[PDB]
């Protein structure tokens, strides 16, 4: 299929073609995109379906990887799918865009395809293999497959902690104090599961997304330019040791990807 993930431009002529006139909403991401063009020359425009957040981090740690993290060397990794699913039956809700297989074939593919990035000598080697990967065939979807589903791990399992009474992170009480996601399985139903169209991961998912890939979320967020949001960086106190993504949203539900 076609890209995904648009062929990079300048950051700067992206932002005089999309927001031109005096409207104090247009001043704000002019001053917005000037900001984030100090750090980055070009920006990528990612897919806006319901996915949009998932493809834009996971390109830009994919694309990125020069390594394998060790949550993806673990073996436990593929034993996820039939340890929840038998352990919480409820998961046999999930709406696919039996079960355990594919899952399970989601996950193989998403460390292989991790793998075989982080054995690459350049970035441009890991480009080409990214700009053919998410090219919206079923390759591209089954990864967010995988990414929903440890989402959906570390929920329940923040949940469960919660409930022993052990300490979990703000953002998790947050997450299940939404009256549409009060445990796991309203999590999965009400918006993992969401419909075309309407989706989209919300704010407080962000921080899911982040802990579910272990990667630190960088983003520019336009709407809140002249606020100390301008940037919120998902999970706020990460490990050092989780790498980087830098990532641009206009509003707290579309982003795109810059690029140096
Ligand atoms: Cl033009």
């Amino acid at each position: 299929g076609p890209l995904s993930v648009a062929p990079e431009m300048d950051i700067m002529d992206y932002c005089k073609k999309e927001w031109r006139g005096n409207t104090q909403k247009a001043t704000c991401m002019k001053m917005g995109y000037e900001e984030v063009s100090q750090k980055f020359t070009s920006i990528r425009r990612v897919r806006g379906d319901n996915y949009c957040a998932l493809r834009a981090t996971l390109f830009q740690a994919m694309s990125q990887a020069v390594g394998l993290p060790p949550w993806l060397q673990d073996p436990e990794l593929m034993l996820l799918p039939e340890k929840l699913i038998s352990k919480y039956n409820w998961i046999k809700q999930w709406k696919l865009g039996d079960l355990v297989d594919k899952i399970k074939e989601s996950l193989t593919l998403l460390r292989k395809k991790w793998a075989g990035l982080a054995e690459m000598r350049t970035a441009e080697a890991r480009q080409i293999a990214c700009d053919e990967l998410f090219t919206n065939e079923a390759e591209e979807y089954s990864l967010y497959e995988a990414v929903k589903f440890l989402m959906l791990n570390r929920a329940i399992e923040l949940y469960n902690d919660k409930e022993k009474g052990k300490e979990v992170p703000f953002f998790s009480v947050l997450l299940f104090a939404r009256d549409t996601s009060n445990d796991p399985g309203q999590l999965l139903r009400n918006h993992l599961n969401q419909v075309r169209h309407t989706g989209g991961l919300e704010q407080v998912e962000m921080f899911l997304l982040a802990y579910a890939v272990r990667h630190t979320i960088q983003v520019y967020r336009l709407s809140k330019y002249n606020t100390e949001e301008f940037i919120t960086v998902y999970p706020t106190d990460p490990p050092k040791d989780w790498p980087v993504v830098t990532l641009i949203a206009e509003d707290d539900r579309h982003y795109n990807i810059p690029v140096r």
